[PDB]
DNA sequence: GCGTACGC
DNA sequence: GCGTACGC
């Protein structure tokens, strides 16, 4: 859920 | 060189 | 429920 | 000459 590399 | 993980 | 970010 | 960054 947090979104630094991926976002989901 | 550039430092953006490592910084080397 | 997944991976992005730079060159001295 | 190497790897850091977060939870809905
Ligand atoms: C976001 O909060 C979150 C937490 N754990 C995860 C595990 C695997 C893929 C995505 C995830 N996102
Ligand atoms: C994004 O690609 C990414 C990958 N691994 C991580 C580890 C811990 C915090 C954030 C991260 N973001
Ligand atoms: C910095 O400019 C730079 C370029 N290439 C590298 C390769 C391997 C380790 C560190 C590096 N740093
Ligand atoms: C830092 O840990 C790191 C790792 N891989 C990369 C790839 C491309 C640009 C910057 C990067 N930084
Ligand atoms: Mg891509
Ligand atoms: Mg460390």
């Amino acid at each position: 859920x947090a979104x630094v590399x991926a976002x989901v």
